[PDB]
């Protein structure tokens, strides 16, 4: 029930740190680490930061990318490693996040919005 990316809009609280891995898609194909980090309002101050961590509960890999940016990586090898969209924010005000995915909806993951904290 989306048109061509799974757009994950919502407001991030101030400076939130989530980890997105929400299903909110259909179709079977998608990107292979593909999800842009939109955001639009003065200084967004969002990092969309590409995390894999599974077992020590927190997040916390190297691949960082900027506002209203695309990110995208061939690193989709070793699929038994848990991995996140991770969004950081320093914006003091309540900022609008878009985050459009291209992903496989067929889970059913803990959070789609703000429920991971870490």
């Amino acid at each position: 029930r989306i048109p061509n990316i799974a757009t994950y809009t919502g407001t991030i609280q101030g400076k939130g740190e989530v980890c997105i891995i929400g299903n909110k898609e259909g179709k079977t194909r998608g990107g292979e680490l593909y999800a842009v980090l939109h955001s639009t309002n003065v200084n967004a101050d969002m990092t969309l930061i590409l995390l894999r961590n599974v077992g020590g509960n927190g997040w916390g890999e190297i691949k960082r990318n900027d506002i209203d940016k695309p990110l995208k990586y061939e690193d989709y090898y070793t699929s038994g490693l848990s991995w996140i969209w991770k969004i950081k924010n320093n914006s003091s005000e309540t900022s609008n996040y878009s985050l459009d995915a291209t992903v496989h909806d067929d889970k059913e993951d803990s959070d789609v919005l703000t429920k991971c904290p870490v």
